[PDB]
């Protein structure tokens, strides 16, 4: 994703991130 941080290439908490 692209908005906030977390998972997915692009670093966006999309699916149950760390």
């Amino acid at each position: 994703g692209s908005r906030g941080w977390g998972f997915e290439p692009g670093v966006r908490c999309l699916i149950w991130c760390d």
